[PDB]
């Protein structure tokens, strides 16, 4: 135990204001700035098909774990750098337990 469930709504709008910019999550949703997250959870860092991910990320070979996911969160750069991800981060372990939360439920 290291992550705990958060507000789905509260994720939800986190996620509008924060990730839309650059992603989609809708299953048959397609890649904008950023790779469609339909099914991210299970799946290892850049094997959407059809996107173009930096060398970074492929060799990271990261299991999208909600767990993982909060590191990476509070951090892209960090986590993996040379990422082409231009995201700052999610100080609040609270932000990010709503956001994860509201990731596990829509990309599910
Ligand atoms: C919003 C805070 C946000 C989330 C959530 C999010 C998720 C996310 C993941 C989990 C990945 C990696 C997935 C995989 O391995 O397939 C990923 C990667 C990229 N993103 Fe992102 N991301 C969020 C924010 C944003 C924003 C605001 C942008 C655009 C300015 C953006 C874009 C990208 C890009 C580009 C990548 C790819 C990185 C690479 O190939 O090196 N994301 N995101």
């Amino acid at each position: 135990t290291e992550f705990k469930a958060g507000s789905a709504k509260k994720g939800a709008t986190l996620f509008k204001t924060r990730c839309l910019q650059c992603h989609t999550v809708e299953k048959g949703g397609p890649h904008k700035v950023g790779p469609n997250l339909h099914g991210i959870f299970g799946r290892h860092s850049g094997q959407a098909e059809g996107y173009s991910y930096t060398d970074a990320a492929i060799k990271k070979n990261v299991l999208w774990d909600e767990n993982n996911m909060s590191e990476y969160l509070t951090n892209p750069k960090k986590y993996i750098p040379g990422t082409k991800m231009a995201f700052g981060g999610l100080k609040k372990e609270k932000d990010r337990n709503d956001l994860i939360t509201y990731l596990k439920k829509a990309t599910e």
